[PDB]
């Protein structure tokens, strides 16, 4: 089997990507946030405290044939940016883009915290990192990935983020049209339980390629790009007026400045990110100072390949028994 599915930006800045999810029979359609940072697949349902519903869709368990309350299991997740839910949890049909799952866990929330009540566009979230990080309890639950793994083509999904566009994630094929040249393949850790991988270094602009050891984690949950303090510095160097500001909470620039590339090394290969990529808009509406789409990896423990990265390039996720990751340019 395979799957194919259009993942859409939720706003003009690519702050996040969603994708469509049938739940349930007959189908609840769900837009959910793909994310290969987290292994929860969690919704916001008709068990959703009341007030932290605001425009989201949810699912209803009552009303699907096939949903099964799993006894006793829970669940509870906090995420890298301070965000959080929490609620128990169903067995119910999955479907993304005609690839279907029978007795996928969905984790039903009853408690989600502000940031999520107050993004609209995002019903829940679909975790794509390894199964040993979901958060279901007494009996942890596998991801969509791993159910539909024995029964895809190849043991893959690739994510294709578009920029101001949408994309695609596809599950089970790697759809050849969709890159330029060829796929450089990378070793991962599953260690942390993350699709952790090294990058091979960076380049500023049209300055020369520093070769130099960077791990980290293949995220399309996370928004940024965030790595060492010294790669930050030295990419915001190249801008004029470009500054840290604790108050802003990291890396601001004139809204005027044209911004550099980004290279990073995937072995020999090289994935360049344009400047524009770069350019998160004003810190708030109507000011000239802008945020920026690189931010330092100092204190949060991890170095974060984010949508700014992931979106320059075609991305294969190869969950064979021994996982790698596989860049290419498009």
């Amino acid at each position: 089997s395979t799957g194919s599915a259009t993942t859409t930006p939720i706003d003009s800045l690519d702050d996040a990507y969603i994708t469509p999810v049938q739940i349930g029979t007959p189908a609840q359609t769900l837009n959910l946030d793909f994310d290969t940072g987290s292994s929860d697949l969690w919704v916001f349902s008709s068990e959703t405290t009341a007030s932290e519903v605001d425009g989201q869709t949810i699912y209803t368990p009552s009303k699907s044939t096939t949903a099964k309350l799993l006894s006793g299991a829970t669940w509870s997740i906090s995420y890298g940016d301070g965000s959080s839910s929490s609620g128990d949890v169903y067995t119910d049909t999955v479907s993304v883009g005609g690839l279907t799952v029978t007795g996928q866990a969905v984790e039903s929330a009853k408690k989600v915290s502000s940031s999520f009540t107050e993004d609209s566009t995002i019903d829940g979230l679909l975790g794509l990192a390894f199964s040993t990080l979901n958060t279901v309890s007494p009996t942890q639950q596998k991801t969509f990935f791993d159910n539909a793994k024995a029964s895809l083509d190849s043991p893959v999904f690739t994510a294709d983020l578009g920029y101001h566009a949408p994309g695609t994630y596809n599950f089970g094929f790697i759809d050849t049209t969709a890159y330029t040249g060829s796929i450089t393949y990378t070793a991962v850790s599953t260690k942390q339980g993350f699709w952790e991988w090294t990058s091979t270094g960076y380049a500023v602009g049209s300055g020369t390629f520093k070769s130099t050891s960077i791990d980290g984690i293949a995220d399309t949950g996370t928004t940024l790009l965030y790595l060492p303090a010294t790669v930050v510095s030295a990419y915001w160097a190249q801008v004029s007026g470009a500054k840290s500001s604790s108050s802003v909470g990291g890396y601001v620039f004139p809204c005027s400045a044209t911004l550099p590339s980004f290279t990073f090394g995937v072995g020999s290969a090289r994935i360049v990110i344009p400047g524009d990529y770069i350019d998160f808009g004003p810190i708030s509406t109507g000011s000239s100072s802008c945020f920026g789409g690189i931010q330092s990896s100092a204190g949060i423990g991890i170095n974060i390949f984010g949508d700014v990265a992931l979106k320059a390039a075609f991305v294969v996720f190869n969950g064979a028994t021994t996982p790698t990751l596989g860049f290419a340019s498009k």
